């Protein structure tokens, strides 16, 4: 019993992570097999950074203007080259660490832990949601890019972040492990912004569905709805639209508790228009977005990796 | 920026997770050199729970009673004595994979990492805090037994609970890696209360430093207290007792602020009197005391957003 915002064993994780060093820039690099993958602006300085020509300046540098340290050991870099905005460092030597891994890009609402790194020499790792404007509410100072966010599915990681920037309001931008950015970002030093985030409604009722299994019921009404009736209340409260696939994948939910998807919709619709009369859920005052409902049904079951 | 609980990594503590079964109970144990570690009432069967005579229900187990399991291979048992209320069983290979550790028992409101296993596979990793009434708020499902909680401070694993039990209330208890429990419980199926739970103020203070730090001031006031004051106003909303102790480790996180901790503590005063209106404090409604103060100066940068 008992519920946590709970990350994967980073051990698989752990056992990539590298430094990369490129002049004055020192970043996280991640390696599999014989392959480095570390964000592209590592090759950049300040003045660089402001309005970059990659391809450019990367035909600069040869293999031994890239440092890369795995612990206290030199790994030779022998090949360079880029896909989108990560760099690919090609190394004389396979990782003998290497997990079984894909790289795979995940969608706003679904959630991954992140590795949390620093001269290559992993510090933390917490639990985060793609938010639907496609930054995260992460935690990363200075020397934080190049962090994974990764999934485990039975002994397989699935990557599906690497940190590249910090936005203004705090938040965080980064790439899939092909380089291709999460939301309207670039890796340049301009002036760029979070969009209007909305909340992720699937997400809040899988944590209601939580609170049930764990014997917070308070909420529970005998009132039920549509989609179309309860979507008009979404869009008044800034909660994303829900989809008939949203009540499908809620389905394991429904059953288990007895309590339909459009049952909780109406208790949602009471929370959003009443708020929450001086009581918490799950030990919070604010109604809960960054859990999947697999990540629900995970915690509550038991399954390891 | 951002403020995350943030647990250590679990690659150091995931190489040291095994299976122990004796008869029809299996939970997991922590493989150090040549040492299982797992909760004692592994040996307990159905009748056992209200009344265990551990002494006797261990003198008639033989090693080969005990099967330990490492991924996929077994362990040979060699050797098996009771410390406290924990089980060591002394195996025949030393664990490769242990990494730089020690054992250290905590005091309520420290913070740690629990690394929730089943069958001695890891499923999570999360961070909690020994709350005063020396219980932790964890994840635990059945099985979820001799799972352990640590802190990493360098390359050395500091070992401070392993998991033992659910109480009435949903909470759980567990002890050091002595096998002494944290709080007045005991390893049976008793009535045992949970004492009642207060907020660890020393981590609401520190946490609120930390807001300060990323650069938010809208709480603070022109107002200052005594500490006895405090601590009159603090135990009427169940606040423990600040200390000189807990005034003394808050300097640091005073200094990079520029805030005295009394100063500090008029604001808390002010928070539990007004609640917060509509607003939130890194990003929660309530006040978190689930971080210290030195979790707060690991996370946030050594520069405040002024
Ligand atoms: C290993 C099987 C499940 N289990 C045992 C458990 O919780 N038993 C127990 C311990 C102390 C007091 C009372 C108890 O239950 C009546 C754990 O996960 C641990």
């Amino acid at each position: 019993s008992g519920f946590r915002k709970m990350a994967f064993p980073s051990g698989k994780v752990e056992g990539c992570m590298v430094q990369v060093t490129c002049g004055t820039t020192t970043l996280n690099g991640l390696w599999l097999d014989d392959v480095v993958y570390c964000p592209r602006h590592v090759i950049c300085t300040s003045e660089d950074m402001l309005n970059p020509n990659y391809e450019d300046l990367l035909i600069r540098k040869s293999n031994h203007n890239f440092l890369v340290q795995a612990g206290n050991v030199q790994l030779r870099v022998i090949g360079h080259s880029m896909q989108n905005c990560v760099l690919k460092l090609k190394v004389d030597t396979a990782n003998p660490k290497t997990p079984k891994y894909k790289f795979v890009r995940i969608q706003p609402g679904q959630t991954f832990s992140v590795l949390a790194c620093y001269n290559g020499s992993p510090s933390g790792v917490y639990q985060c949601a793609m938010r639907p404007n496609f930054t995260i509410k992460g935690s990363f100072l200075n020397g934080s890019c190049g962090s994974v966010g990764f999934n485990i599915d039975y002994d397989c990681v699935s990557f599906c972040y690497m940190h590249h920037m910090e936005l203004p309001t705090g938040v965080h931008a980064g790439t899939d492990l092909e380089g291709n950015f999460y939301g309207p970002f670039v890796d340049r030093q301009t002036a760029q912004a979070a969009g209007t985030d909305t909340t992720i409604t699937v997400n809040v009722l899988a944590w209601l569905y939580a609170a049930v299994i764990n014997g917070d019921r308070w909420f529970l009404n005998r009132f039920t709805t549509t989609l179309n009736d309860f979507n008009l209340v979404a869009m008044k409260y800034n909660y994303e639209p829900l989809t008939q696939d949203h009540v499908d994948i809620l389905g394991p939910l429904s059953a288990q508790t007895g309590i339909a998807v459009l049952d909780m919709c109406a208790s949602l619709k009471e929370l959003l228009q009443n708020g929450m009369n001086g009581r918490t859920i799950l030990g919070s005052a604010l109604l809960e977005d960054e859990f999947t409902p697999f990540d629900v049904v995970r915690q509550c079951s038991g399954v390891t990796f």
